[PDB]
């Protein structure tokens, strides 16, 4: 695995930066967010090449260990061999994801956690920074 | 306790960078860098008012659970409720922690571990920002 951070204690509004750099043969990297392994409000997961995936932004919840209803974004602003920085936070209705170029998407809520306590890192993603506000 | 982080994978040379708020009232806070809890290769601890220690660095070992012998500084170049920030890093010899203005705090290396794999914050000190190098 890659980087795992806990006890974040992020609240609703803070913002948590997270840059890497993309390997220029990815395949695909993930963040997950919430409150421990089986427990991820967020599962952040671009697709340049995976699971039959095409530069397609999967996302996800896991409560309980169980999957949600996975949604994708049709935009694919990541490139292979660049460094890449994600920007999220949360209120109860939804995480919102700011992405490099400017692109901001929502994933609804699903566990209304009181904090983001969790973050881990994997996949073709190497993470230089990570900040808090 | 604070931000806790693993699989940093920090080899010797590279530089672990960290920004934190040091709390208005700070008695002491706490970097631990190694394996894991157990398995510290330092623990770097300043010590405003703690422990009988007065505007004292402590530092020390923990190898496999047991403490080893604290080493510590006359110069403390912390102040409380305001903001730190040091980098980390080190080689067969030494762990190195330095401060901006100049200050370099030196501790042997008693573990010998291939890498830093493990950081935690504890005590009155909030991380803000954390980078490798
Ligand atoms: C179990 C499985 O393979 N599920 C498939 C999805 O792949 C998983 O998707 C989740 C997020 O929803 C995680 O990314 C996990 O790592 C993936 O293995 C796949 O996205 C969908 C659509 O093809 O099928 C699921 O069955
Ligand atoms: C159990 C105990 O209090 N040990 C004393 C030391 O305090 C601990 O020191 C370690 C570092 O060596 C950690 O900082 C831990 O949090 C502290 O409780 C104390 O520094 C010395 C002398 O002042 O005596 C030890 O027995």
């Amino acid at each position: 695995c890659g980087l795992v951070a806990s006890n974040l204690n992020l609240k609703p509004g803070e913002c948590l930066r997270v840059r890497g750099e993309v390997a220029p043969d990815a395949k695909s990297f993930v963040l997950n967010l919430g409150k421990d392994s089986n427990n991820l409000c967020l599962h952040f997961n671009p697709r340049f090449n995976a699971h039959g995936d095409a530069n397609t932004i999967v996302c996800n919840s896991k409560d309980g260990g169980a999957w949600g209803t996975e949604q994708r974004e049709a935009v694919f602003p990541f490139q292979p061999g660049s460094v890449a920085e994600v920007c999220i936070t949360f209120d109860q209705a939804n995480l919102t994801v700011k992405l490099p170029d400017g692109y901001e998407f929502k994933f609804p809520n699903r566990l209304n956690l009181e904090a983001i306590n969790y973050m881990a890192a994997d996949g073709d993603f190497k993470i230089k920074c990570v900040a808090f506000d």
